[PDB]
RNA sequence: CUGCCCUCAUCCGUCUCGCUUAUUCGGGGAGCGGACGAUGACCCUAGUAGAGGGGGCUGCGGCUUAGGAGGGCAG
C-alpha cells in the first residue's frame, strides 16, 4: 500500500504518522515515555522523586 | 526563530515567591503558575558547511524531521 504522502493518523497530506503534528494521544502506547523519552514507564506517570 | 530542560503528570519536597478560595478576599489550610530533578543513553566518526551510525516516530513506504502551551538558558 502505497499511501506514502497521506496521513493517516489524523488524515492529511503533506507529512505520514511519523511528521504528524497530532502526534500525542489516541493511538495505543505500549510502555514508552513521550516526555522524557523514557523506556518503560508512561508519560501519564513519568515524574521525579528525589 | 531552533535546541535542551522543567511545569499542566487531579505531581512531589523547598521557596521573607504570585494568584484564588472559605455563606463572591491577606505571612495558616488547600489548588494551581514559576524554578530544581525517571534522553535507563548519548557519544563518536571521517573529508569539522553539513553528513551519517544505533538513534526520533512510522500504515515499513520512509524521511532524518518535526511534533499543544508557558518560563529559563544558548546562537
Ligand atoms: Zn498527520
Ligand atoms: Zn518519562
Amino acid at each position: 500500500g502505497r499511501a506514502r504522502g497521506l496521513c493517516y493518523t489524523c488524515g492529511s497530506p503533506g507529512h505520514y504518522q511519523a511528521q504528524c503534528p497530532k502526534k500525542r494521544k489516541s493511538g495505543n502506547s505500549r510502555e514508552r515515555c513521550q516526555l522524557c523519552n523514557g523506556m518503560g514507564h508512561n508519560a501519564k506517570q513519568c515524574r521525579k522523586r528525589d
